[PDB]
């Protein structure tokens, strides 16, 4: 898993200069469970907590990540697009925090058909151990 | 700068570059303010994805701190202080977004008399994203300021 990891990575800081900015890096893939993070520090606002827009695009990059990630273990490919999201501000982060989603009662099979293949994801942050922020999105794979 | 309320849109740009990196590096600042309009953009360039289109995390971005500026800006105009925090929001992409957007939000006329009371205010708005004069993303937020 590190080099798919290290992959996804470097596929996120070459494609998208935000992401590479804000330092944004997969932390680890077991069990089903995707874990990133990223510093504090780029990704400040006025009170030195996470930025609004930063705590949001580290989940919806936590979720892409997830979607591509199952398409490699399909040995699929496919446009990762983001259609919708909800997302809710429980608590300032005051430090690194650790998004996480796991992957849903569902599949990507259609995409071995060559048919879009949609889910809906739900991205935790937490930090100290405590759910921060909720995301919940509409990812959309399509061949 | 000068824009199409000069003093304060360029307080607003000043203030977010000064606090907050991201909006630096994603370069994004005030077009206008008039009528109860606020305008806001930001090139492409440093806020692409593989298509080069706009990430869909610079545009939440951008449509996020345009309702926090609007919120900021009906703030000073009345001259009250509070600390501004989106609660919660929804954001629904359309299209891809082709070159440098407007990101617009129009007030709702509410009520902020609360923060004059030492009271925490509610404010809902919507924010649309336009590119070459076309609907490319919806974004609804709740914010809360609290004195």
């Amino acid at each position: 898993m590190d080099e798919l990891l290290n992959r996804l990575r470097q596929t996120w800081h070459s494609t998208i200069p935000v992401s590479e900015f804000m330092q944004i890096a997969p932390l680890s893939f077991t069990d089903g469970e995707l874990s990133v993070s990223a510093p504090l520090a780029p990704n400040i606002n006025l009170h030195h907590t996470m930025f609004a827009g930063s705590i949001y695009t580290i989940m919806t990059l936590t979720g892409w990540g997830m979607v591509w990630l199952q398409q490699q273990l399909l040995n699929v490919d496919g446009d990762i697009v983001l259609a919708d999201a909800h997302i809710r501000y429980l608590a300032p982060v005051t430090s690194a925090p650790e998004v996480k989603v796991r992957w849903p009662d569902t599949n990507l099979s259609p995409l071995q058909r060559g048919r879009k293949a949609k889910v809906k994801l739900e991205v935790q942050l937490f930090c100290d151990g405590k759910l921060c922020a909720q995301f919940d999105g509409l990812y959309v794979s399509v061949p």
